[PDB]
C-alpha cells in the first residue's frame, strides 16, 4: 500500500531523517551551506523540537519514514515569535508523488492550532518543486533576494513566500 | 563635522543607550526587552572578532549614531551577504547623519568584499525606505504581519544593494 501514515517524529525515526537531511544538503540546493551531520546531532535537533513547541511530522509508508516537515524561528527575539520558517523533504526516491503536499497541508494545520500567525519559506528560486508545492497551499510570493546565496562559484536567489494563518 | 569611526570599549554606554531608546520607543527594531552593557560588550567583540564593522559618527565629541553589519543568515551559503543597521540619536535627527552613516557602512563593506548589503526596513517607514533608495537600494519585496510590537502587526521590507 503507497497509503501514507502521517504522525509526529519519534527517536526511531532519526536514522530515516538523518539521511534525508543529508541527502538534501548534499544535492539539493534546499539548504545553503554543505553541512552534512550525524544522528546525535538530529537527535539534539529532535529534543530541541519537541522541547520548545515545534512540531516535527512524518509521513510513514510500508513502515518507512518517507518524508518530513518541521518549522522553526524565522528570526530571532520577540517581534517575530509569531511567525515561523517551514522546512519540508521527501525521500529522493520518492518525490513527486503528492509526499510533499501532505506533509505541508498537515503541517499547516499544526501550525494554526498552536497560534503561529504567519508560516514562511524561504526557497532557492530555480526550485520548481518547492514553489509549486507552497504555492498549492495557498502561499503567496513577497520577493526575491537576488545573488544572496552562493554555491560553487554560482550566485544563488532567494525567493520568500508567506501564508498568513 | 561629523567624525565616522570605528568604535571602541569607550564607546558602549552611547551606544547602549541609542540602542535602548529604539527598542523602547520605535518601531525600528522589533526587540521588547532591554540589554544591558555586557550584551553590547559581547556583541562589540563578536563583530570585531568577525570583521564586521561597527561605524560611529562622532559630533563635538558625543556619539550621535552608529551603524554596523553582520550575518543576514546562518547557512554559509549567504556568508557574502551581511544585513546593515543604521541608527541615528533622536535628539540628533535630521542632520545628514544616518545619509552618512550609510555611505561609509557601504565604503566598509565593498572595502570587506561584501557582495550583498540587505536592509529589513518596517514597510511604512518610508523616510528609511528613501534613505536606502538613496543609496542605490532596491525592494526586493514585503512579508506581511511577521512582525508584532506595541499591540499592532508590521510589516518587513527587504532592499537590497548589490556591491
Ligand atoms: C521551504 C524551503 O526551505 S524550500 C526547500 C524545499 N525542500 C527541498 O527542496 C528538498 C528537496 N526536495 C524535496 O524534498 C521535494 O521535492 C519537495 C518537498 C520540494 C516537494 O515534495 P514532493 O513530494 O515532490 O511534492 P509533490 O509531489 O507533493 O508535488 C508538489 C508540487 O511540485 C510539483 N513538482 C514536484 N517535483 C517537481 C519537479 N522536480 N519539477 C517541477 N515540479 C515539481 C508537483 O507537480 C506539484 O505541483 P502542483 O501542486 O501544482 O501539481
Ligand atoms: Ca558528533
Ligand atoms: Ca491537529
Ligand atoms: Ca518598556
Ligand atoms: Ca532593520
Ligand atoms: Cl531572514
Amino acid at each position: 500500500s503507497m497509503t501514507l501514515l502521517i504522525r509526529h517524529a519519534t527517536e526511531a525515526d532519526l536514522p530515516a531523517l538523518l539521511a534525508i537531511y543529508n541527502d538534501a544538503v548534499e544535492n539539493t540546493l534546499a539548504i545553503w551551506n554543505e553541512t552534512l551531520v550525524d544522528l546525535e546531532n538530529r537527535h539534539q535537533w529532535l529534543e530541541n523540537r519537541n522541547r520548545d513547541g515545534f512540531p516535527v511530522l512524518v509521513a510513514e509508508r510500508e513502515g518507512q519514514v518517507v518524508g518530513y516537515a518541521s518549522y522553526g524561528p524565522f528570526r530571532p527575539f520577540e517581534g517575530f515569535r509569531h511567525s515561523s520558517e517551514l522546512s519540508v523533504y521527501v525521500a529522493s526516491n520518492a518525490r513527486g508523488g503528492g509526499i510533499g503536499r501532505t506533509l505541508l497541508a498537515e503541517l499547516i494545520e499544526e501550525a494554526r492550532e498552536r497560534k503561529v500567525h504567519v508560516l514562511i519559506a524561504g526557497i532557492e528560486a530555480g526550485n520548481a518543486a518547492s514553489i509549486a508545492l507552497h504555492r498549492s497551499q495557498g502561499f503567496e510570493e513577497c520577493g526575491t533576494l537576488k545573488q544572496v546565496g552562493q554555491k560553487f562559484g554560482r550566485w544563488l536567489d532567494l525567493l520568500f513566500m508567506q501564508k498568513i494563518l
